[PDB]
C-alpha cells in the first residue's frame, strides 16, 4: 500500500512491468496498462492466475473467483473481471481521481533511456515524475551493466598490464575510467572482492585502487548497486525572505572574502540559492568563506565525488577550525585530515550516497552539473537544512549518462539546479576568471557565459590554434588522430618549452597514443575537470557530436593558466577561437 505516482492517491497497486514498480491507483493503474504493454499487476498478492500450470499474466485477462485470481479457462462461475469500469481492482477503489493525460508517466517506464528526449521529459515533467524517473533511469544504469561480460585474467603479462579473457555471447564494456571493475579471487566456496580497477588499451593497461599480486583466475564486473526510492523532491519549495533568516553574519570579515558579502546575505535570504562559478571563479573559496561569515553557522559541505568534497576539506584546513570538521566516509582513499564520521561536528563533509540523516543551518551542494536529479532528492531527503546553496557551472561537464547515444544532452536537462540556472538565471554569479589567459576567457565568456565572463589576467600571447583535420581512426570505443598527435610533435621540437604542457583529448585512445609518443601527462577532458595546469595541449581528434561540445569544449581551453595549443577539427569552434593562427608544417 502506498501513494500513487500520478495522483498519490492511496493505492494496494503496483505494476509489475515496471522496474521500480510504482503505486498506481485504480485509475492510473487503469490507464497505464490498457495504454502500453505493462500488464502485470502487484497488490498485496500477484494478479498471476493461481491455476496449476496456467501462464496468464495479464491484468486484462484475469478475474477475481473467491479469493484468488483466474483467467477465462479457470475462472470459476462465480467470478468478477480485475480490470474494467476504467479501474483496475485493489484496496481504495472509492478514493481514485485519475489524470488529464498519463503519457508522460508511459514514455518514462517505456522509454530506454539511450535518446536524449527520454532524459528531457525527465526534467520537464511533474515534480513526482521527476523523483520516478530519476529511480527508473538509475535502476536501468544499473542493470545495464549486469549486460557486459565478465573479463578474466588469461595471463598476467607484467605489473600494471594484464592479458584478458573475456565472456561470449554477452558484450564488453568500454575500457575508460567512466567503466570502474571491481576484482575477486577465487576462494574455497564463494568469492572475496580485491579492490576496484580500471583498464585501458595496451593485452590491456590497468590502475587499481590498491595494490596487490592479482594472479591468473581472477575476474573483474562492473559492481551494480540497490537504487532506494526517492521520498524527497529534487528542489524544496522556494521561499524569499525579508530579513537573513537563522543566520548571524560576522561584524569583522577579511578582505580575503569581502566581495562574497552581499552574496552571503543574498543566501540568508532564501530557502536556496544557486551560483554559477565559471572556471578560476573561486567556488571553493566562496563556499568555505560563507562559513567565517556564518560562524556560529552548522554547515554541510557536499558533493557526488569524493575527490570535489575532498577540495572543500583543503579550503576548510585553510581557514577553519579543524576541531570543527569532520570527514564521513563509509565503511577509495580520501582526504583523511578531519576526525573521521563525526556527524555532530559544526562542519560536516561528506558525499551524497553516504549523507547521514540530520539537519543542518546552511547546506553547500558543490560542482552541481556533475548532479542528477536522483543526487538532488537524496540530499533533500536526509539533510534538512535553513538555507541550501547549490554551487557549479551549468557551462561545464555533466554526469556521465551511460546510456545515452541519440542526441545530445543540454545544460537546462542536466538536473533540476541547471535547469533554473539556465532559464530564470542563476541567484548568484562569479564573474572574474583569475587563471586563464584573456584570449581564453575572451572566447568562452562569448561562447557559454554571454559575454559576462571578465579575465583577470592579461593576454599571455601563447594561446595558438591549427586547423589540422589529419587521418581519423577508430577502434572499439574510442577515436585516434595519429596527424593530430604527430603535429604536436613537430611543434614541440620547435617549443621545447611547451614539453610542461598537459595533453589533453576528448578521446582516451588518443591520450594513449599520445603517450607514446610525446610522454606528455594524460587527461580526458572529463578527468581534467576542476584542475589547473600551466600549459595544455589539446586535439580535438574529430568532429563528431562528441568532441564538438561546448561545455566539454568550455573545459578543455579553461585548464591552462599560461599557454594552449588547440589543434582543432571542427571549423566551427577554429573560429570561435580567439588564438593566433598557426599553419601546418
Ligand atoms: C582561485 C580563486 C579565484 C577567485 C577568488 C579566490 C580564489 N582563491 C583564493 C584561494 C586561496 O587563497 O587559497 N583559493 N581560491
Ligand atoms: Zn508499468
Ligand atoms: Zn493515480
Ligand atoms: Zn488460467
Amino acid at each position: 500500500v502506498g501513494a500513487c505516482v500520478l495522483c498519490n492517491s492511496q493505492t494496494s497497486l503496483r505494476c509489475g512491468a515496471c522496474i521500480r514498480r510504482p503505486f498506481l491507483c485504480c485509475k492510473c493503474c487503469y490507464d497505464h496498462v490498457i495504454s502500453t504493454s505493462h500488464k502485470l499487476v502487484l497488490s498485496v498478492n500477484p494478479y498471476v492466475c493461481n491455476a496449476p500450470g496456467c501462464d496468464v499474466t495479464d491484468v486484462t485477462q484475469l478475474y477475481l473467483g473467491g479469493m484468488s485470481y483466474y483467467c477465462k479457462s479457470h475462472k470459476p462461475p462465480i467470478s468478477f473481471p480485475l480490470c474494467a469500469n476504467g479501474q483496475v481492482f485493489g484496496l481504495y477503489k472509492n478514493t481514485c481521481v485519475g489524470s488529464d493525460n498519463v503519457t508522460d508517466f508511459n514514455a518514462i517506464a517505456t522509454c530506454d533511456w539511450t535518446n536524449a528526449g527520454d532524459y528531457i521529459l525527465a526534467n520537464t515533467c511533474t515534480e513526482r515524475l521527476k523523483l520516478f524517473a530519476a529511480e527508473t533511469l538509475k535502476a536501468t544504469e544499473e542493470t545495464f551493466k549486469l549486460s557486459y561480460g565478465i573479463a578474466t585474467v588469461r595471463e598476467v603479462l607484467s605489473d600494471r598490464e594484464l592479458h584478458l579473457s573475456w565472456e561470449v555471447g554477452k558484450p564488453r564494456p568500454p575500457l575508460n575510467r567512466n567503466y570502474v571493475f571491481t576484482g575477486y579471487r577465487v576462494t574455497k566456496n564463494s568469492k572475496v572482492q580485491i579492490g576496484e580497477y580500471t583498464f585501458e588499451k595496451g593485452a590491456v593497461v590497468y590502475r587499481g585502487t590498491t595494490t596487490y599480486k592479482l594472479n591468473v583466475g581472477d575476474y573483474f564486473v562492473l559492481t551494480s548497486h540497490t537504487v532506494m526510492p526517492l521520498s524527497a523532491p529534487t528542489l524544496v519549495p522556494q521561499e524569499h525572505y525579508v530579513r537573513i533568516t537563522g543566520l548571524y553574519p560576522t561584524l569583522n570579515i577579511s578582505d580575503e572574502f569581502s566581495s562574497n558579502v552581499a552574496n552571503y546575505q543574498k543566501v540568508g535570504m532564501q530557502k536556496y540559492s544557486t551560483l554559477q562559478g565559471p572556471p578560476g571563479t573561486g567556488k571553493s573559496h566562496f563556499a568555505i568563506g560563507l562559513a567565517l561569515y556564518y560562524p556560529s553557522a552548522r554547515i554541510v559541505y557536499t558533493a557526488c565525488s569524493h575527490a570535489a568534497v575532498d577540495a572543500l576539506c583543503e579550503k576548510a584546513l585553510k581557514y577553519l577550525p579543524i576541531d570543527k570538521c569532520s570527514r564521513i566516509i563509509p565503511a577509495v582513499e580520501c582526504f583523511d585530515k578531519f576526525k573521521v564520521n563525526s556527524t555532530l561536528e559544526q562542519y560536516v563533509f561528506c558525499t551524497v550516497n553516504a549523507l547521514p540523516e540530520t539537519t543542518a543551518d546552511i547546506v553547500v551542494f558543490d560542482e552541481i552539473s556533475m548532479a542528477t536529479n536522483y543526487d538532488l532528492s537524496v540530499v533533500n531527503a536526509r539533510l534538512r537544512a535553513k538555507h541550501y546553496v547549490y554551487i557549479g557551472d551549468p557551462a561545464q561537464l555533466p554526469a556521465p549518462r551511460t546510456l545515452l547515444t541519440k542526441g545530445t544532452l543540454e545544460p537546462e536537462y542536466f538536473n533540476s539546479v541547471c535547469r533554473l540556472m539556465k532559464t530564470i538565471g542563476p541567484d548568484m554569479f562569479l564573474g572574474t576568471c583569475r587563471r586563464c589567459p584573456a584570449e581564453i576567457v575572451d572566447t568562452v565568456s562569448a561562447l557559454v557565459y554571454d559575454n559576462k565572463l571578465k579575465a583577470h589576467k592579461d593576454k599571455s600571447a601563447q594561446c595558438f590554434k591549427m586547423f589540422y583535420k589529419g587521418v581519423i581512426t577508430h577502434d572499439v570505443s574510442s577515436a585516434i588522430n595519429r596527424p593530430q598527435i604527430g603535429v604536436v610533435r613537430e611543434f614541440l621540437t620547435r617549443n621545447p618549452a611547451w614539453r610542461k604542457a598537459v595533453f589533453i583529448s576528448p578521446y582516451n585512445s588518443q591520450n594513449a597514443v599520445a603517450s607514446k609518443i610525446l610522454g606528455l601527462p594524460t587527461q580526458t577532458v572529463d578527468s581534467s575537470q576542476g584542475s589547473e595546469y600551466d600549459y595544455v595541449i589539446f586535439t580535438q581528434t574529430t568532429e563528431t557530436a562528441h568532441s564538438c561540445n561546448v561545455n566539454r569544449f568550455n573545459v578543455a581551453i579553461t585548464r591552462a593558466k599560461v599557454g594552449i595549443l588547440c589543434i582543432m577539427s571542427d571549423r566551427d569552434l577554429y573560429d570561435k577561437l580567439q588564438f593566433t593562427s598557426l599553419e601546418i608544417p
